[PDB]
């Protein structure tokens, strides 16, 4: 009924240079691997936009983990509706993708997980911001794909120079 | 100055079961391989949302072609701006992603390529709808990745059951 909603910061956080952010993202996917998670079309594109700027070798080791994860994990991939679009225009300065993401969380009253500091400071999202779970794991085949994909490193600069 | 804008129908059209649609999409990428093409974050996510619903084997043969194409071809991957968001709310029934796509093409007056029949019939997009080029090719390494990826087949049902 109340599906968890994340953005690119949670997914790409599994490969963040900061080990504390990587621990938080690993704790979320480890606790929601057999649950439901929602991702918008825009957030999915933001992830690939960051990866496709990397070298050929780094993409070849990361993408196997990403594709198998999206396949074996019930990640609901959808788009925003008209009620979210109308709310995103009436709110006052963030990117349109963030305006739609905030409007979607507030409209449908869904739990929201994110590392984006521009969204956590928002008082409107405080009733929906949920703390990341702690460490407590994927199947062995997905574990080997993850550790082989850790050669990819995501930083704060990847989200600043996106778009 | 005037970059070509496409959607998921043009990109995923290269693997469409209809051979006439596949010929049109192959003609576009063949003529724009060394040029500039724009894709929004949403349209990129729509492509992956269609692929991740396929089997593990079909994803493993398609994604090498998609990833190498995005890397070696200057595909501008961005998001919509506030001027596009305000216009998308004032227009009258399409999905929010299509409302933002139509608003972006009309706002910036960019050439638009698409197979979406719900957009081609729009009179507002007629000054910007451009006909697909004819057949006239990728490098050999990308050709082998494409023909190996043709095992993936996209149909009209993939876009109807998306989201």
């Amino acid at each position: 009924a109340s599906i968890a909603v994340i953005d690119a910061t949670v997914f790409m956080g599994m490969h963040h240079s900061d080990p504390e952010v990587r621990a938080q993202s690993l704790g979320f996917f480890g606790a929601f691997y057999s649950r439901q998670v929602m991702m918008s079309f825009g957030q999915i594109g933001i992830c690939d936009a960051i990866i496709w700027k990397k070298s050929r070798h780094l993409q070849d080791v990361y993408y196997p983990f990403m594709d198998v994860l999206h396949t074996d994990m019930d990640i609901q991939r959808q788009g925003y509706c008209n009620k979210v679009l109308k709310r995103a225009c009436l709110e006052p300065r963030l990117s349109v993708e963030k305006r739609l993401l905030v409007a979607h969380v507030v409209e449908h009253q869904l739990p929201f997980y994110t590392h984006d500091d521009s969204l956590r400071e928002l008082g409107l999202l405080k009733p929906f911001l949920k703390t990341f779970p702690a460490s407590a794991v994927f199947p062995e085949n997905l574990q080997r794909l993850y550790e082989q994909s850790m050669e990819m490193t995501i930083g704060k600069e990847d989200f600043q120079h996106v778009g």
